[PDB]
């Protein structure tokens, strides 16, 4: 079991073979049909030589089966969102080089786009007449279906992930690294059943599958509807391991949905991608009583993860800075620092060092200005402004270029929330935007309250909620335009 990437699904396979590796809605498909499939379409792409393969697909058997097969035949996973734009995908496909497409019934209808820019494409689920004419179909032979998977180097590419817009290598070994040591944090078996909510083409969405598989668990998608009543899905699917990014957590309170231990038997609730308010923390917790619960930070090109907070109700709210819970500890295998060009003890742009450093960017020149030399060795300069707490824990603070001239937007978000806001979006137009969800106040109120919490913003928004990016993030950059056009 040294393949790579896709030997932590071997070991699921080992161990659960018959069991479900992905339940979708009310069928499952088990280790053995999937590893089956992997053989065969990987044959196919073996045979046309394939470095580099697209998954034009969504949530279906064959999305997760095409991951399976690129990897068994020791290509990159490209995943392509049927739902974004065809040109977008077109951009990707050329920049990626993608050599081979597998579609699901999701991607049908975006191919003749895809293809508008001799890239074969593998679609069990479609008929001759559904593919865009031109186009080449590969049409896998189970003669030619592999024995068994490709064995691929540490340094060979396992995913190519692109940033929110520069296509990130991802290899092997660091995912092996990954895996090895986020593991070891958790107590993973074949009973467990975890959430699948990220997007395919996000990276946290790596940590859905692989950490599932490697344990001979169940993978269970999460559909759109679910978000009307997190807590009840988790409940109705038996899901142990929740993982999404924390925007869930206001969302299901909105709703009402997380009132009272509706989640006793989830037994871990992972958020990663953007900040996590203690306040948040918190009442998911008294919502998951049973349910650990970790706040997980990094960039594409740290691997997925790379930072690590275990929350405890009492001292992790004493960490705290401004409103937010710790970013915890780096990864072990890595060093940080934190940048004023000089070193702080307190305070600065976190840079990060170790062996989950992707290997770089498609085009070499994109590295220059966030890959760095420093010591004798290539850091990852993360952007991002993080405090050391007493206690040695990291706290993410904000994005290191959102400070302004009238200011550290996050405080002023900080001090909104203290006041009573459930968040805030500060922005600069120079003058200060505060967009909040939460009761509606009268500006002139918030003023007094703002003035009593930090002895100011000229225009408040009360929002029914922030709007989202295609990450399931506040669109900070959606406000900031939000906030030009009201009051530029
Ligand atoms: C988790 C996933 N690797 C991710 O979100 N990657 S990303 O490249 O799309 O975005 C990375 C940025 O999200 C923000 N971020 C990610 N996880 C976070 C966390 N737990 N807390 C605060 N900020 C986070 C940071 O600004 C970080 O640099």
């Amino acid at each position: 079991l040294d393949h790579g990437l896709h030997a932590r699904f071997l070991r699921g396979l080992s161990a659960a073979p018959d069991g479900a590796a992905v339940r979708i809605g009310t069928t499952s498909v088990s280790y053995r049909h999937l590893h089956r499939t992997a053989l065969l379409w990987a044959g196919a792409l073996t045979a046309a030589g394939a470095r580099s393969v697209g998954v034009l697909a969504g949530k279906s058997a064959t999305g997760y089966a095409g991951i399976l097969a690129a990897l068994y035949a020791g290509a990159a996973v490209v995943p392509l969102r049927p739902d974004f734009p065809a040109a977008r995908t077109r951009e990707v496909l050329r920049a990626s080089d993608a050599d081979v497409l597998i579609a699901d019934r999701a991607g049908l209808p975006v191919l003749a786009g895809a293809l508008a820019g001799d890239v074969p494409v593998l679609a069990p689920d479609a008929l001759d007449g559904e593919l865009p004419e031109g186009v080449a179909r590969l049409v896998p032979r189970p003669e030619l279906s592999l024995s068994e998977p490709a064995r691929c180097k540490p340094a060979d590419p396992a995913y190519l992930l692109f940033t929110s817009p520069k296509g990130v290598v991802i290899t092997h070994g660091a995912t092996g690294h990954y895996f090895d040591v986020m593991e070891r944090r958790y107590d993973f078996g074949a009973s467990d059943v975890f959430s699948q909510a990220f997007d395919l083409n996000f990276d946290c969405a790596v940590f859905d599958l692989f950490c599932a598989w490697g344990a001979g668990a169940t993978v269970v998608p999460v559909p759109p509807p679910a978000y009307r009543d997190l807590p009840g899905f988790i409940t109705a699917q038996g899901i142990t391991v929740w993982f999404s990014t924390p925007s869930v957590i206001d969302l299901t309170r909105r709703l009402g949905a997380l009132d009272g231990p509706r989640m006793p038997g989830l037994r871990w609730s992972l958020f990663a991608g953007e900040a996590l308010k203690c306040r948040d923390a918190a009442d998911w917790r008294a919502a998951a009583p049973g349910a650990t619960l970790e706040n997980l930070y990094g960039p594409t090109e740290l691997t997925i993860t790379v930072a690590a907070h275990r929350w405890d109700d009492e001292e992790s709210p004493r960490a705290a800075v401004n409103g937010l819970a710790p970013i915890g500890a780096v990864n072990d295998g890595h060093d940080h620092l934190l940048l004023g060009g000089d070193p702080s003890p307190d305070e600065g742009e976190l840079w990060v060092t170790g062996p989950q450093l992707a290997a770089g960017y498609l085009d070499p020149a994109d590295e220059r200005g966030r890959f760095a030399e420093r010591d004798g060795r290539r850091w990852y300069r993360t952007g991002d402004r993080v405090r050391r707490a007493p206690g040695g824990d990291l706290v993410y603070v904000g994005r290191l270029d959102s400070q302004l001239q009238v200011v550290e937007p996050a405080e002023v978000e900080h001090a909104v929330r203290a006041c009573g806001a459930d968040d805030a979006v500060v922005v600069g137009v120079t003058e200060l935007v505060a967009f909040y969800t939460g009761i509606p106040v009268e500006p002139r109120e918030l003023v007094r309250r703002l003035r009593e919490v930090v002895p100011l913003p000229r225009h408040f928004r009360h929002l029914d909620a922030f709007p989202l990016n295609a990450n399931r993030k506040t669109d900070r950059l959606r406000l900031t335009t939000m906030a030009a056009d009201g009051y530029g």
